Order: structure tokens, then sequence, then C-alpha cells
């Protein structure tokens, strides 16, 4: 057959967009992987050496904050996968430096994809930092819950600018696409863990594996934590963006639990690494999961294929190669 119509990867060179990437020529499509720098082989080289990358990838220099810098890639595509973003949290003017730039990042793809005409559909990849960020957290949270933005700029806690950043990209483009009547997937992914193709560790599995290792800031996030490994997460969203009836924002969480009974599931698998038993900054006693549902993804159909005991297993195995102690 012929490829499944041209579909564009923002931010492709990054944990998540490097595996969609891959997913989506696994899957049969030839894919547009965009990059601010083509020439960073460091950066682009593992994408080129995919399997079917040589007939069916190719590279594109594109940065959000340049307008129009999307337009070619995107011109004659069926779909867009949104994966980049803004990923500086050490500003001093997170506003003008952080959220606008996200936010106008977003509507930038979405003007685009309305203009070349070609595209039916876009996939926005959110966070759950755009459902769960609020003073008074809740025992359950799906696609209709939205981070309080005010309460964020308020007590301004460690990673503020992201949420705001995020849940004002979401809601400008579910706008945007309602205004123009465009077809607009809003994924919403937990921490992501899995295995990744840079020589550098993600942000997310620093938080994943803080509990091996002695990374003490990340506790306050594995407190009440969920999960989705990174591979379900990456064919979920090529589920939804085939699925006719697909619309809207959808959660993809696979696993619900707490800093303590995370602790407890290394202590009884890995022997091997020594696992805290108190945690500085939780002490305490008493915490119960915070689960994000799937209903709206599971009841059309998708199933997850892995578990957390999975996730740490790839997790570990892709640093232990380089990067963690064994
Ligand atoms: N990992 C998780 O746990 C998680 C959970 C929920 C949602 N998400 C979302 O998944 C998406 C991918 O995040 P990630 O986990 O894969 O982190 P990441 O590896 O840092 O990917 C972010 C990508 O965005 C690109 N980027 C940053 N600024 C850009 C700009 N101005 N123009 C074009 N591209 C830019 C980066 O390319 P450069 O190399 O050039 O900087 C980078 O490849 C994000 O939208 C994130 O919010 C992730
Ligand atoms: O995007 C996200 C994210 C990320 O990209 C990088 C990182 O290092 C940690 C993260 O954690 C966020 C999160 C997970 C569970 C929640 O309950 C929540 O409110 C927020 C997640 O959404």
């Amino acid at each position: 057959a012929a490829a499944k119509g041209p579909v564009v990867v923002t931010g492709a060179a990054g944990f998540v967009g490097s595996w969609l990437v891959r997913k989506l020529l696994r899957a049969g499509y030839a894919v547009r992987a965009t990059v601010r720098d083509p020439a960073n082989v460091g950066k682009t080289k593992p994408l080129l050496d995919l399997p079917g990358a040589a007939e069916r990838l190719s590279i594109w220099k594109a940065d959000l904050t340049e307008e129009g810098s999307f337009d070619d890639a995107i011109k004659g595509c069926t779909g867009v996968f949104h994966v980049a973003t803004p990923m500086d949290f050490e500003s001093k003017d997170p506003e003008n430096e952080v959220i606008k730039p996200t936010v106008e990042g977003v509507l930038s793809i979405m003007r685009a994809c309305k203009e070349a005409g070609t595209v039916r559909r876009v996939v926005f990849t959110s966070t759950a930092g755009a459902v769960n960020v609020e003073e008074r957290q809740k025992p359950v949270y799906d696609e209709n819950n939205w981070s309080d933005v005010d309460f964020c700029r308020r007590v301004k806690m460690t990673g503020w600018m992201y949420f705001v950043s995020k849940t004002l990209a979401d809601k400008a483009a579910i706008a945007y696409a309602a205004e123009h009547g465009m077809d607009l997937i809003s994924v919403i992914p937990p921490l992501v863990i899995g295995p990744f193709i840079s020589a550098g560790m993600p942000p997310s599995l620093l938080t994943a594996l803080a509990l091996i290792t002695g990374n003490e800031p990340h506790y306050s996030i594995l407190k009440q934590v969920q999960f989705v490994h990174l591979d379900d997460l990456c064919d979920a969203e090529i589920f939804l963006f085939e699925h006719p009836a697909a619309a809207g924002r959808y959660v993809c969480s696979s696993h619900a639990t707490t800093i303590h009974g995370l602790a407890a599931m290394l202590r009884e698998r890995y022997p091997e690494y020594r696992i805290p038993e108190r945690f500085r900054g939780i002490d305490d006693g008493d915490l119960q999961p915070v689960h994000f549902s799937s209903k709206k993804l599971l009841d059309l159909g998708f199933a997850f294929k892995y578990t957390v005991e999975d996730m740490y297993d790839a997790a570990i195995r892709t640093c232990r190669e380089k990067g963690l102690i064994p």
C-alpha cells in the first residue's frame, strides 16, 4: 500500500515526540518530523536511524516562536501531532517567556493547519497539569476538570508557569478549533515512563526514578502521582487520530498511586536498589491515590498494554546502559 497520509510531529527530537515518530512509522505513515535545528546530528541522527525512516521520514526546521516556520511542513498533511512545548522554567519573565509563547505557538500551529486546508485532524498533547492543579484536590479527575490558573499564579508552586502555559494553550487550541470548525483531539498524559532514544535522561524519568537515585526535590511530585507507559500514550495518540468518532479531550492515565505505594513496589521488585523508608518533605501518614479516569478513551475501544512494573523495567534498562547506577 501507500503511505497513510503525510502527518507532522512537532518536537520530534524529544522524549515523547521521537517515540511517536517511531510508532507512526511502524503504523505505515509518512512522517514529517519537526526540529529546531535539522543540523544538530546528535538530536536528529537517532530519528533517521529509525526503522523505516529512510523511506518515509523527512526532517523539517520549525520553531514555535517563528510565525510560518511550520507552514511548509504542514502543507499537504492529513494530520498534525503537536508535541513540542517550551520547556524553559528558569525564567524571570515567565509570562512573556514561557506562557504567551506556549499559547502563541499552539495558535500559530492551529492557524497553519487551517490555512494548509489539507489537515483533517489536529492532535494536541496536553498534560495532567492542565486538569488537577487546584487548591482542594479531588479524588477523581477526568477530561472535564481544568487546572486553576489563578491559583497557580497566586501560590506559584514549583512548576507553576508550565501548568499555566499548558492549561491556557489547551483552552486556546480548543477555542480556536471550535471557532473555525476544526477537528481537534486533546490528549492528557500524566507522568510518562518508558524507553528513550536520546543520550540524556528525560525529565519525567528523573521524577519516576527519584526514589532509586536520591532526587529528593522530586519526592513531592511522586506524593500523589499517575503514570502512563510512553508506548501506550503514543499508541493512544495514533488510535485517537484514526478513530472517526473521537473528539475533544482525552485522559490517558493507566496507573494512580502514592509515593509510599511506589516505594513498596520498588522494594519488593528491585531488591538490588535501596529504597528509602521515610521520604524527606513528606512524612505524615495517610495518602490515598488520586485517580485520572481514562473511561472516555477506553470506551472507544483503546486498551493499555503495560503495567507500572513494565514501565520501570524499561526505564531502568535504558538508563542502566548509561545515566544510573546498576
Ligand atoms: N514526559 C511527560 O511526562 C509528559 C506528561 C504530560 C505531557 N507531556 C507533554 O509531551 C510533550 C513532549 O514533552 P517531553 O516529555 O517529550 O519533553 P521534551 O523531551 O523536552 O520535548 C519537548 C520538545 O519541545 C521542543 N521545543 C521546545 N521549544 C521549542 C520551540 N520554541 N520550538 C519548537 N520546538 C521546541 C524541544 O526541541 P529542542 O531539543 O530543540 O529543545 C523538545 O524536542 C509536551 O508537550 C509535554 O507537555 C509530557
Ligand atoms: O506533564 C507532566 C510532567 C512533565 O511534562 C514533566 C515532569 O518532569 C513531570 C510532569 O508531571 C505532570 C503531572 C503528573 C501528574 C499529575 O497529577 C499532575 O498534576 C501533573 C505531567 O502532567
